[PDB]
């Protein structure tokens, strides 16, 4: 099952990704996968973007964010749709959104935790991102 953030953004985890008859019925166009290890199944199908993020609250997910968002971007801009996963899709996915619609909506960390944890119920970044997310644009 995946969550639907905006209608061109949905997140998710390794086995959506690699459902090629759900991706289609999904319109999906645009595929980044930023979990480690996790293979990249459908590789005439869609257009792909792998960024290896390891799931530990000592990694700087923060660091991540202008190359995941310069895809998200332009998945959108092609009037696409994007699925972002990760291996389970609960933290380093759900982080990638949550900080991908503080960006770009100026949104406060409660309340794009809140949008996404509504839309898929299993988003919980790890402590680490969690503090990262708190912080993140405050001094913006």
């Amino acid at each position: 099952q995946v969550g639907v953030i905006k209608p061109w953004l949905l997140l998710g985890s390794q086995d959506a990704a690699h459902d090629l008859d759900t991706l289609k019925k999904n319109k999906v166009t645009h595929i980044l996968n930023v979990a480690y290890g996790v293979e990249n199944a459908f590789l005439s199908d869609f257009t792909y973007k792998s960024i290896s993020i390891l799931d530990l609250p000592e990694t700087n997910i923060l660091s991540y964010f202008p190359e995941c968002f310069e895809f998200i971007e332009e998945a959108k801009r092609k009037d696409g749709v994007v699925l972002v996963h990760s291996n389970a899709g609960v933290s380093r996915a759900a982080a990638i959104v949550i900080g991908f619609l503080m960006n770009s909506e100026q949104t406060s960390f409660t309340s794009a935790f809140s949008l996404v944890k509504n839309a898929r119920p299993s988003a919980c970044p790890n402590s680490g991102f969690m503090e990262q997310l708190r912080t993140y644009q405050e001094g913006k």
